[PDB]
Formats: C-alpha cells, structure tokens, sequence
C-alpha cells in the first residue's frame, strides 16, 4: 500500500514537471494521467499566427514561415551562408564570399572590387571589407527608398536618382 | 508485488526518456518522481541572453527578441511578406511584390520600373527582377557606408556620394 | 489491484500525452515506459539540415545556424539592436540609431544626415526616418547587383555605377 501510495505522489510530480518543462499552458490531470496539450503561437508570413500543439510543429513552422519580424515567403531552397562571417537570406541566396551579405531571393556574391579613382580621383570607401549584394547577374534588384545620400569628398552614403538627375541638368 | 515493480521500473524510464527528450540539462529523480527544469538559453537584443525555464517560454522569446545574429527591437506589428519568393524584415515591413525584399522598420514594396536609358544609354541592370526596399515613400533610409563602386558600363555597383562628388568637380 | 489498475492505465495517458506535446515522431511504449526520441530538423547555414533527438538541441541550433532563409556563419558576438524598431543583422553588428539597420559582419549605425541640396537642389528623400548601413567606416561593403535606378527628380532609387558611367560619357 505504502508502494502505490508512494508511486501515486511521485507519479503526480512527473506528470507536473512534464507540464511545467512544456509551458505554452499545459497542464497535468492525475484524474486521468493526461498532459493537456500546449498551445505554442508562432508568426505566419501573411499577418497571421498559428497555434501549435507540440513542439515539433512549433520549430517546423519557425522554419518553413520564418520568426516574428524576419519572413521569407518561399518554399525554394535554403539561402547559404559559408563565407566567413556572411550572412544569406532568402530563398536561394549565395553568401560564399567572406564577409558579406547575399539578400533576396537568388542572390549571390563575387569577390568585391576596391576602387579608389576613375577614368576622378579620392573615393571615400576605396577599401571594401567585402560585398552587400541584393540579387544576381541578370536578377539585379531596383533599391528603392533610399534617402539622398551627403554629396561629399568623405561621403560614403548611396546617392539616389534624383541626386543624379540635378546634377545633369 | 511483480505489477508494482513493473510500474515502478516502467516510470522510471518513462521520466528518463522525458528529460532526455526536452534536453536542456533536465534530469529524472526517481525518488520524487520530479523532472528538473530545463535551461535553454535564448538570445535578447541588447547584447544579453535569457534563461527559459520551459519550451513554450523560449519560443516566445525567439519570437520576441530574435535570434542570435537576427534582432529587431520593437513590440510593434510582425513584418507581412506576401510576394512569392519576397523577404520582409522589421516591424510593419511589408513584401508585396514578387521577388522583392522590404528591410526596415516600415518599409513597402512597390514594382520595379525597368531603365535602360535616361534623358544617356545603355545601363546595366536594365532588367530587375524586383526591388530592394530600405523604407517607404516620406519615409526613406540614408544607405551608409557604402564603399566606392566600379564607374563602367558594366557596372550595377551602388555609388557612394564621394563618386558623384568627384564627377561634379 | 483496482489502484494498480488506475496507476497502469493513467500512466500510459501521461506516455502518450508527453509524446503527443513533443511531437517530432516521440512515440510511447507501455511495454517499457520509454518515450522514443523525436527527430526535429534544423537548418544548417552550409544547405544541409540536422537532426536533433531533443528540444533543447533543436533550440541552441536555431541560435548557433539560423533558421531556414535566414543564415550568419559565425561564432563571433551576437548583433545588437538598441534603436528603437531597429534592426541588427550579423556577427557584431550594431544598430543603436532608432528607426535603422545595421546589416553585415561589424555594421554600425549613426544619426542620418538629411540632404536637400549639394554644392544643385530639389533632392528627393530628403528627410530620412533613419540608416540602413551595410557596414561601418573603414570596414565598407561594396553594394552588387543594382537595377539601374530611375533618373528623375522624383526618384528615390539607388545609381548604378553604368549610369554614373554614362552621364561622365
């Protein structure tokens, strides 16, 4: 009797602290031995979230609809990031120079090209740590958006089309 | 006696296989029937991490917070990606269009306008695939630190505000 | 022998129970009280996935490698987001300006310089929310694969170096 009791109260402890480990709201019954299932929200790419009822679908929904504030809308292959130190986002994004970043979908890295003057002289950023690359060749991104850049012989801001068009005129 | 020890026999490896599945240094004690805490370990936005004592309170904080490498700090709407292969990153970020990236705290996505020519020909990248957004209409990011790009035909390097600078001299 | 029979019986419910919450295949025995090993997948950053046999596994995973679209090779310190709704992406990137990104291994933030006119007037975008940096001083990224932007006074889009080319032609 003292067996039973003593396997009751223990059975009890691990019924709880399997709920406790789990949060998202499970909770033990030991009426009838049951963990009640845990609701875990993750961010869907279009607005929404979904309820999850274990963890394994939790963590398979992180990675096929992303986390909250970072979504990629895509069933492609995973972006790839092996150069040191690179970041790749997007589906099919290449990241494989060092240092640097491949964004968007299909978008890939080549070594960066150091440039100091042109046939002009005394560019600020002639020494690149690597490349920001926003697509591919013949896949070029349109960067939109962008705020006049400072007009000067230390600017190292991008200029923007309208900066372009005043001084052609 | 041979059912109680059975049982007992049975919980254990019960309570075992439980604390090796949640992992996170989780033990069985088979003497109180109780599972220790897991301590899984997530990442904040300001340079600290957090301990999470259940699952459920570390996929919220992923979501929160982020995850190592990948942060945005707000509390405001998750980002919308909707375009087909698009990304969006920040808080009310949106990606409507295909093939697209939005990146900011509200940036949009409107159509790539193809150029070839402006009134001066042949522009590379005169075909692009969608756009890279870094905010929105009155709402526009200065791009910094941006190194000096190739001035060639070929180029679909960005241009820092030193090269156009040094053009207008 | 009807207290063992609850045991029993209540048991198995807490078996299937825990397995049901962790999902990832987790199966119970009653034979043997063992819950089977849930297989949960990770995104490595290398375009190979692994298997993790527990929870906390999965979750150090998704902070060591990323999730799937979204990868930094790394083991340097985490990025840090500071600004308000900003945005730091990558190994030691920081983004401390509010409304901003720092994107790319070491990237930091500073305050926005608005840019109306240059010494040549009327620039578009000429009150930015914030940066969206691709580096930091000394340690630029060459932007690649730019769409040609639009040339207008209108436009907030980014130069290629073909169209800085073209208009020094």
């Amino acid at each position: 009797s003292t067996s039973i009791s003593s396997i009751t109260t223990n059975t009890t402890n691990l019924g709880n602290s399997t709920a406790a480990a789990l949060g998202g709201g499970a909770t033990y019954d030991p009426a009838t031995g049951a963990i009640s299932a845990p609701s875990y929200t993750t961010y869907n790419a279009n607005g929404t979230t979904a309820t999850n009822t274990s963890v394994g679908a939790a963590i398979d929904n992180i990675n096929a609809n992303g986390i909250k504030y970072f979504h990629a809308n895509s069933t492609d292959p995973d972006s790839v990031a092996t150069g040191t130190n690179s970041v790749a986002i997007g589906p099919n994004a290449v990241a494989n120079v060092d240092y640097s970043v491949a964004i968007g979908s299909g978008a890939t890295t080549s070594a960066a090209v150091p440039v100091a003057s042109a046939s002009f002289g005394g560019f600020a950023g002639s020494a690149p740590i690597g490349v920001f690359s926003v697509g591919a060749p013949g896949a070029e991104r349109q960067i939109t958006n962008v705020a006049a850049g400072r007009i000067s012989a230390a600017s190292t801001d991008a200029v923007n089309g309208s900066q372009l068009y005043a001084t052609n005129s």
